[PDB]
């Protein structure tokens, strides 16, 4: 719960700064993008990898509840989510969240920024150096974030658990100038 | 006081939680109104815009009665609320028709509560041509008629800060 | 060869606008211009919307033979082709096969002249006023889960009303 | 002419090889892409600067009518620009050509890069290192490519002349490793 994040140049995730978060999978497509998991709703937006292998992903910035690690990101910490964009087409946030009301639970924007519901933590991935997962805490069970496939291509959902990495989405941060 | 029985194509008074077109008063080009994005900026809410193909009747609405319970027909000059009627809705929000305070065009927009003053309008008689109406707001003292300018798509409704002439047709 | 009619048993005209209506039981509306998949926007498929009172998008009809005066008869090659006022794809609003994919879906961007694009319309089970497309004559018109909807596309070797998808006209005005 | 064109890192850019067309202007958008210039037809598609920040722009290769100078692109010489995906929502080519049915002369996709109607001249760009512009030949004028305002961005256009870069969009090229 002390060790640091890091960027895919191997530096210390600070807050306030733009990344992409990239897959450190499937090498085949590009970075996580909104987009919209189905056809019965267009807003809020879910989170999908882009098919196009040179699109790096819409930024995020990472933010944090309170300051006691100044402007350092660490693992196993509550963390928020929020895409920097300079247009957003729906009338909600860009914060990250769950939805709870799918049968799915599809990761969507619109999420609170202080609210707990927007709460995630970073963990370490495998072995891979500046390899990481994501992981939620709900009501105590602690799940990661995983995918499924969705209208647009494989979209962020939550899994059951977090038990292993085998159904986590892992993730790297890298830094945007 | 004024109120009248507002009726529909077919001249038959209007009844509230019944399905009608809002159609533009004359049929010149394009079809009835009907929900689509006013700009790039924003896909959700809704504004109102009539569609360019002639015919397509529009997407029905349901009228509500906030102040009365005096029956089932909709009277002129009263409160009342418009409700868009469809089995599915792409945005997280009401289909019932509000102002877009908020907005330098005063567009009318989609996700209003159909109980609260905010989404209530009268129906008043237009001009010459029978079962002619156009719709109207009071921010309260002082009454604005829903109007029209050009968007994305085509004409959308607006608030004017001469009103858009409508009819109301039976569904079936 | 008898008359193809429309919904007030009044037999279809060439050259007249009508509506494309799902003869069956009804959850949606008429048959509209809609993209298939998320692979291609241009051209279109066949799509039933899923609106309840949304009439379909207008078609006329063309007939090959310039000798059966102004009827369109049953069991003769006619082109169907949209009719609107505005088109956001290249190609026409003719309706024809899409020669190759999987489900052979019916698309835009025919020649109402060429043989390429030609249809049947016949009678659809012991019916009223209720058809089918075909297409000498060997091939009907079914549907498949598609995009949007039910997007028609052209069926194996069959003819049998079994899975055909179930037509009727309303004339526009 | 004989002098080659150069990408951002100053190396020449070479046939069959992605790279990044990249607006030299501004720092208000991103690469460019394809998008439809009005509401009127989504295809084919015209050349629009995205504004999002982070977007590189589709990547586009260049290739050459004849087989002359091996892989090598040169400056003053006819080449076409076309883009490169796996994925393409148009009937028609990635080639890049002249709409010459369009009043404002909207450089758009489904040209023939083996027809001289595809055909363009990258040339150099006033102040700045490995910065050029486009320019296409009607038979004996030149007319360099510029922009306008359209639906959903500034959307290429060919000029009228090219006595001055005054109105030339000028560009770079970023190799897509
Ligand atoms: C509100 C609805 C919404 C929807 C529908 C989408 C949908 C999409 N976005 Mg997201 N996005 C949104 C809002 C939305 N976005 C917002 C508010 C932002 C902040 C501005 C972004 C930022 C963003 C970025 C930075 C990126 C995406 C990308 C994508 C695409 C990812 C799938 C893919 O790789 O296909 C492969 C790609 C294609 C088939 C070409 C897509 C062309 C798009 C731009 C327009 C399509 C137009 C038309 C409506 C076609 C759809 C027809 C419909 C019937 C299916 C997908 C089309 C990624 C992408 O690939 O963009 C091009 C990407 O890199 N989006
Ligand atoms: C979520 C956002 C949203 C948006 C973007 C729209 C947008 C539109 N709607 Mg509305 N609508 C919505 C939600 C939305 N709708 C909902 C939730 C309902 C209830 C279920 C409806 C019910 C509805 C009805 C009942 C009707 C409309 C119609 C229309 C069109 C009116 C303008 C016109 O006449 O063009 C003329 C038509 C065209 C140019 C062809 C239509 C093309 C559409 C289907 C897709 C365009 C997407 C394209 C691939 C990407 C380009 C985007 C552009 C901004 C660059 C316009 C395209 C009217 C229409 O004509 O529909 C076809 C109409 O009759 N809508
Ligand atoms: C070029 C691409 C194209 C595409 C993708 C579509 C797509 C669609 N059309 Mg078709 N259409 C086109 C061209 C196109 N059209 C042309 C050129 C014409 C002649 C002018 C028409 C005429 C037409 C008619 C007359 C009708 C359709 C309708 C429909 C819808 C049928 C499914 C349904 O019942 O949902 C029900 C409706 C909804 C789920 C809400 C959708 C509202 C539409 C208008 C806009 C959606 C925009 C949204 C932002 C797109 C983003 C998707 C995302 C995945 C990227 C579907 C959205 C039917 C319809 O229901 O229209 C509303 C209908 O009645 N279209
Ligand atoms: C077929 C029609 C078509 C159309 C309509 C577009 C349209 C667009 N493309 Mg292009 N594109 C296409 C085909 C198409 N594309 C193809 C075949 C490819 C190769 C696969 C691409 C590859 C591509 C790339 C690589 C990029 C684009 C981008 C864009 C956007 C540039 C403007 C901008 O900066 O907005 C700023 C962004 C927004 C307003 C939010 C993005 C919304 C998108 C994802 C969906 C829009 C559909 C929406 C439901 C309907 C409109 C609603 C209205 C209220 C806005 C514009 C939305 C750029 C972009 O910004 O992508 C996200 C970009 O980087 N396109």
């Amino acid at each position: 719960d002390e060790e640091p994040v890091k960027d895919t140049n191997g530096n210390p995730l600070k807050i306030e700064t733009r990344y992409f978060i990239q897959p450190a999978s499937d090498n085949n497509g590009g970075g996580l993008v909104p987009a919209n998991v189905d056809l019965s709703h267009l807003c809020p937006l879910g989170i999908v990898r882009t098919s196009l292998p040179y699109q790096p992903g819409l930024p995020v910035t990472i933010s944090t509840p309170s300051s006691s690690e100044g402007n350092d990101v660490l693992t196993n910490t509550n963390i928020a989510i929020t895409f920097d964009a300079p247009i957003w087409l729906c009338p909600s946030s860009k914060t990250w969240t769950v939805d709870s009301s799918s049968e799915e639970k599809y990761i969507i924007t619109g999420g609170d920024p202080k609210s707990g519901e927007s709460f995630f933590r970073i963990e370490k991935y495998g072995n891979g150096k500046n390899t990481y997962k994501l992981v939620r805490y709900d009501n105590g069970e602690g799940k990661s974030v995983g995918s499924t496939k969705s209208l647009w291509g494989p979209a962020l959902v939550l899994n059951d658990d977090d038990d292993s990495d085998e159904n986590a989405f892992p993730i790297k941060f890298r830094e945007v100038d």
